[PDB]
């Protein structure tokens, strides 16, 4: 009833994106409304060849640094004990890449601006669940841009590190994979709530200041009519505002936002994160049944290829590059087409409708292309459904095996797998699927041997 609220700002403008993550700053300068129950922490990393401004913090500026936005100013911090490198004078420069760097950074929000409910905005690029926060001053073993991989989070953070929201700003976050990975109860850093997008972002992001505009106490409301809530857009005391209230806020301002502009390919959702699992689960179930009944070519069909796709996706279907990385599709509208399709028996069917039930309790709000039938709280989640076969010659699959539960990189493979929805539920039996990996594995890995195919599991 008197609660406070931190909101940590991870933004990485080390990139190209310098310039729209230094309007968003100024957006939250001008909508945030000062008041004992909030605080904005911001970790900004700028780059030293893209955008010079210097109104929005203040100076020009290509190191990374720690500030507290309020109404109109934004005033530099010091790191303290948990940022010791960042100072009011320092010239530090930081890889958010680095999970480390989230880690000291989400410390130092929690121990020198302690609150009630904690928010974590991450601002960047995003790549669905292989990654999220490319850092263009430090480079990998490849020579490119070091990233944030959903896996090498799991790893380096804690449950000592949890969120009550997190907001990913960045491109195809909105999938069951990312979901789950960052479940509460899985025994590490978690989330209880999840806001992103399945789709990519358009260039201008988030309308922070309508979201912190109305994030202000005294009750009241606007003239503008509320799609997600029902009736008029209120204002959310911070004393006293929910998870669900916030990442209505966020849904909403962004449909408002990218509607305004005629952007009806823009999508945002709102999940209840301790749901996940019971949809993971239940997509397992289904996963199951699909390797008994041997269904790989009636999925492939409602998949389809290239150009010539009915599933609703998040990808543009006409660049093989996008197949190949993002090959993410409606996990509620497959369900949906198993259901609704003659080429089913009714276990399946069945099985697609508990999906469908899971799915509806996870998602709470989402927006979508109205042209595309959106359903909104039941479309707005995406799962990774390859074309395994199709080759690129060199097939899809094996240019996937990042979509995996071992350590990649100690298997010589691209960086970095280990994400917990491809680990858990796995059948222990050989040539015996247990979960959605394992599925798509037995469906595309093309030889089964104790070495594990292309992606080095045996399934
Ligand atoms: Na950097
Ligand atoms: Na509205
Ligand atoms: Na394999």
């Amino acid at each position: 009833k008197n609660q406070k609220v931190t909101i940590m700002y991870y933004c990485d403008a080390d990139n190209n994106l310098e310039g729209s993550l230094l309007n968003d700053i100024e957006e939250m300068k001008t909508g945030y409304k000062d008041s004992p129950n909030l605080n904005l922490i911001a970790l900004v990393d700028r780059s030293p060849r893209y955008s010079s401004d210097e109104k929005v913090l203040g100076e020009d500026f290509s190191d990374t640094r720690l500030y507290k936005i309020e109404h109109n100013k934004a005033n530099r911090l010091d790191g303290k004990n948990e940022f010791p490198e960042i100072s009011t004078t320092s010239k530090y420069e930081a890889n958010m890449g680095d999970p480390e760097v989230l880690k000291k950074f989400i410390d130092y929000c929690k121990s020198n601006y302690e609150a009630d409910k904690y928010v974590l905005i991450m601002a960047n690029h995003g790549g669905g669940a292989r990654a999220i926060c490319w850092d263009d001053s430090n480079l990998d073993k490849n020579g490119e841009a070091d990233c944030l991989y959903m896996g090498e989070i799991s790893d380096h953070l804690t449950e000592k590190q949890s969120v009550d929201l997190l907001a990913f700003d960045a491109c195809l976050m909105g999938t069951a994979e990312v979901a789950y990975q960052y479940r509460p109860g899985n025994g590490g850093f978690s989330a209880d709530t999840l806001v992103a997008s399945s789709p990519v972002v358009w260039g201008p992001g988030f309308k922070y200041d309508k979201i912190f505009d109305r994030i202000k106490a005294g009750g009241g409301t606007n003239n503008e009519d509320d799609l997600t809530l029902g009736g008029k857009e209120q204002n959310f005391d911070p004393a006293t505002i929910t998870n669900e209230q916030l990442g209505a806020l966020f849904v909403e301002e962004q449909r408002d936002s990218t509607h305004a502009n005629g952007r009806y390919d823009q999508h945002l959702s709102f999940y209840d994160l301790k749901k996940a699992e019971s949809v993971k689960r239940a997509i397992d179930n289904l996963a199951v049944n699909l390797s008994n009944e041997n269904k790989k070519s009636e999925i492939e069909k409602l998949r389809g290829s290239g150009i010539h796709t009915d599933l609703m996706h998040y990808f543009d279907e006409y660049s093989e590059g996008e197949w190949v990385e993002y090959p993410y599709f409606d996990v509620y509208d497959l369900c949906e087409k198993i259901n609704k399709s003659e080429n089913f028996s009714s276990k399946t069917k069945d099985l697609a409708s508990n999906a469908m039930n899971k799915l509806n309790e996870m998602i709470v709000y989402s927006f979508g292309d109205p042209s595309n039938n959106f359903k909104e709280g039941k479309n707005g989640l995406s799962i990774f459904l390859p074309n395994g076969d199709k080759k690129y010659k060199i097939p899809h699959w094996t240019m996937q095996s990042w979509y995996n539960s071992i350590d990649t990189v100690k298997y010589g493979l691209n960086p970095y797998g280990k994400l917990s929805w491809c680990k858990d539920g796995q059948d222990p039996e050989i040539n015996k699927v247990g979960n959605w990996f394992e599925l798509l594995d037995s469906w595309f890995d093309k030889t089964n041997d104790v070495t594990g195919g292309v992606n080095h599991y045996q399934w």
